[PDB]
């Protein structure tokens, strides 16, 4: 028996959010002061987006703590109670729009337009205006740069000017998925401006920490923050519903940024500021080439009045060579702990290799395929964002080292230009354009000399899964029990809502037949969402927050705390498998999925991924890292391909899974709606088995996006074409209404039949779906050795 103290789970998601709140910009009017009346301006107020919309954003709560109850409830200060009655009143007149239906809600709601008096009467009896303004965000389309999305209304426009003329103090929060506008904002010019992104069902509570001063800020930028959506590389080549061409390659957010365009950033990545200052000085600096390390130290102190934390920034600057670079990548990062005034914390990293090495998909460095360090000097710098980065060391190479060989996988099928470094006489670095090479693999062969063996059946076997458990026999023996049947069975999820599971999620699979139960085959339980569980029952679960808010706290530690909770309100539930981290790359700030994944970055992706993973883990439950790979756009997802190169899949959008894999334990994968290089996803061979298992060393699971199309390459997409998806190695169809039964008419038997599909293909899904499901707590419940959980303290 564990006890989940709800109390401890509250103070743990808390503490992300006053993390993860970022400030931007501050003259000293925050914190608040004690004893301050406050007026809050925003209809929003009084309904805090606590998450965005769609399956990650559906988690029942019994009450959400916005903004305003927050600072009531931290004793520090009083909101001004006739302003909050005039917003009460219109509301009742203007009421919130739920929307009707799925991906309907709006992503913003009409502004209460303003009077002068009301405006003057407020400031006339409070020392400072908050004024909220709200975004929400989703599935299935994006942001447009347009008033009321992206953009400011011309209501919260009028708002945001009354507002200024009559304070002298004035806050700007936004309480937004993923980042919007600042150019009018900026230009408006409030006192102090903060992203307080959205933070479940306690985020008022945390956002109230950091406006009172109980916790200092120390949240920072995942992206960056550009003048204008045409500024970002990505926007020439974002939006088409049916294809769009990856032509800035590896030159993603910072990556373009700092080499090519500067003066274009209105805030770098890394970037956020506290209401005390910091001296980063650099240290020590070591390189071991043998070992393929560096080991950089720097000292950060505070040097202000107050205590608070930061975060020391790693980069690495490698030679362009033949390859072409970008100035800087993050290759570590860490967060010190709360400093006293005057107070200071040496911080050491050791920096493997592999962290900045690049991809060779042209063979112009000797070795195609490869990753690989090219000749030249490596400059490490050391600050607090990319920009204020400055040099912690250097070591030069006097040739190429290849950190790892790999295999022409994944590649374009058709040719395209792509952005290229090219350097100029003075140092500076331009996009010059060069061709793509198309794949030249033979898929079929591949298929082919790769074939696994087929384990001849035995009904008459009698071997239950505990006695693969144990370790009495092999997976092989075991499997070998399962008839045609059965195997047609395992690879199909059941649901949403399978009675085999706890009511209104969003699977069961491997015990989906009364023939693989009675072989000790435990039905699994999958559940949205990154966020929080998702119980269509109605049930209430933890609602926490956003993933951006996450990944901007720069912290693995307070993330994977938070989400150890999570692992035990999972056994609670009985779920297995939380259908998160979301983790696709911020590829472009439109996207409107945005706010459950984590950032532009690859490194950080991965760390912060591998950070819920490991607190899932705490207890024995898992997450379902997602949507691999290259799901950076909404529009036109079930049929939209991405067209991208090798080195920029290797580099940017695989890397961030790899490190959940390697660092993070992930065992469990989600593939997309989607296609990558002009196939989809779940019937990729490259994807699922040449990258996945036989490269990165994945022992786990595959399964489809919600009711997702599959296709053999050149072929029609279909809702049952689950024999192109295990040829893959895609192991489970998301989801049939009736498994043993086959409710969606598949093809598995029948290819089978006819020799298109291969029966050792089939088991190989089987042992890959019966080894996971051992492991799990559902298999513990089977053995009467699983956690039993008491929630304390409601």
């Amino acid at each position: 028996k564990v006890i989940l103290d709800w109390n401890e789970y509250i103070e743990a998601a808390r503490s992300v959010v006053s993390e993860g709140c970022v400030l931007l910009e501050n003259n000293g009017t925050l914190p608040l002061e004690k004893g301050a009346v406050v007026s809050i301006f925003g209809r929003i107020q009084t309904h805090y987006y606590k998450s965005g919309t769609g399956s990650g954003g559906m988690v029942n709560v019994t009450h959400v703590v916005g903004v305003p109850e927050g600072l009531k409830l931290s004793e520090h200060v009083t909101v001004n109670e006739e302003l909050e009655n005039i917003y009460k009143e219109w509301e009742e007149e203007n009421p919130f729009d739920e929307g009707l239906g799925w991906g309907t809600e709006p992503w913003s709601q009409p502004e209460m337009e303003l009077t002068d008096e009301i405006v003057s009467n407020a400031s006339a009896k409070s020392d400072v205006a908050i004024v909220i303004i709200g975004r929400t965000a989703g599935e299935d389309k994006d942001f447009s740069d347009v008033a009321g999305a992206y953009k400011l209304s011309e209501t919260e426009e009028d708002m945001l000017r009354r507002v200024r003329k009559h304070f002298d103090k004035m806050v700007v929060l936004l309480n937004v998925g993923s980042l919007m506008d600042l150019n009018v904002i900026s230009e408006i010019n409030p006192d102090a401006l903060m992203v307080i992104w959205q933070g479940g069902m306690i985020g008022g509570l945390g956002t109230a920490d950091v406006l009172t001063g109980k916790v200092n800020p120390s949240g920072k930028l995942t992206d960056t923050i550009a003048y204008e959506i045409n500024d970002y590389p990505s926007t020439e080549n974002f939006g088409d519903p049916v294809r769009d061409y990856y032509a800035e390659d590896i030159y993603v957010g910072y990556r373009y940024f700092e080499t090519f365009e500067k003066s274009k950033v209105r805030y770098p990545f890394g970037y956020g500021i506290s209401y005390t200052e910091f001296e980063h000085t650099v240290g020590e600096f070591t390189a071991d080439i043998n070992s393929r390390t560096f080991t950089a130290s720097c000292t950060v102190k505070n040097t202000g009045s107050v205590a608070g934390k930061d975060v020391a920034q790693f980069y690495v600057s490698a030679p362009q060579g033949k390859l072409g670079k970008p100035e800087k990548v993050l290759v570590a990062f860490k967060k010190t702990g709360i400093l006293n005034p005057g107070k200071e914390e040496k911080i050491t990293v050791t920096v493997p290799f592999d962290r900045f090495a690049s991809f060779d998909d042209t063979g112009v460095t000797g070795a195609e395929s490869c990753f690989v360090l090219e000749a030249g000097e490596y400059t490490v710098y050391e600050g607090k964002n990319v920009r204020e980065s400055y040099k912690e060391g250097s070591f030069t190479l006097e040739e190429n080292i290849v950190t790892e060989k790999l295999s022409k996988a994944l590649a374009p099928m058709e040719s395209f230009k792509r952005m290229k470094a090219s350097e100029n006489s003075d140092g500076t670095l331009s996009v010059k354009y060069e061709d793509v090479p198309v794949s030249d693999v033979d898929e079929k062969k591949r298929r082919l000399d790769n074939m696994p063996v087929e384990i001849p059946q035995d009904f008459t076997a009698r071997y239950s899964l505990k006695d693969v458990l144990s370790g009495s026999v092999d997976m092989e023996k075991f499997i070998a029990r399962l008839s045609d049947d059965d195997l047609a069975c395992i690879v199909r999820g059941e649901g949403m809502g399978s009675s085999l599971v706890t009511a209104g999620t969003a699977a069961a699979f491997g015990g989906v037949s009364e023939y693989l139960r009675k072989m000790d085959i435990p039905a699994v339980c999958c559940d949205d969402g990154p966020s929080g569980m998702r119980l269509d029952s109605g049930a209430t679960a933890f609602s926490m927050p956003n993933g951006t808010m996450l990944a901007s706290t720069f912290n693995p530690d307070v993330i994977e705390r938070m989400y150890g909770f999570t692992s035990l309100e999972m056994i609670y539930n009985k779920v297995e498998c939380l259908l998160g981290p979301g983790m696709n790359i911020h590829r472009n700030p439109l996207n409107g999925r945005n706010f459950e994944y984590f950032s532009e970055d690859p490194y950080l992706n991965g760390t912060i991924a591998s950070a819920m993973l490991k607190g899932l883990h705490k207890y024995g439950s898992d997450g379902v890292a997602k949507h691999f790979c290259c799901n950076n756009q909404e529009l036109g997802r079930q049929a939209c391909d991405s067209v991208v190169s090798q080195r920029a899949l290797r580099e940017i959008y695989l890397k961030g899974f790899e490190i959940a894999v390697k660092e993070g334990g992930c065992k469990a994968f989600m593939t997309t709606y989607a296609q990558v290089n002009g196939m989809w996803t779940a019937g990729n061979y490259d994807l699922n088995t040449r990258i996945l298992r036989d490269e990165w060393g994945f022992k786990g699971i595959v399964m489809t996006d919600w009711w997702a199309q599959v296709n053999d390459r050149g072929g029609e997409p279909t809702k049952n074409n689950t024999a192109a998806m295990v040829r893959a190695q895609n192991d489970l169809y998301m989801v049939t209404a009736n498994a043993a039964m086959n409710s969606a008419n598949d093809n598995t038997l029948s290819q089978l039949s006819e020799g298109k599909l291969n029966r050792a293909e089939l088991q190989r899904c089987a042992m890959n779906i019966c080894e996971y499901a051992m492991n799990t707590m559902a298999m513990k419940r089977l053995c009467r050795n699983d956690i039993k959980v008491e929630i304390a303290g409601r």
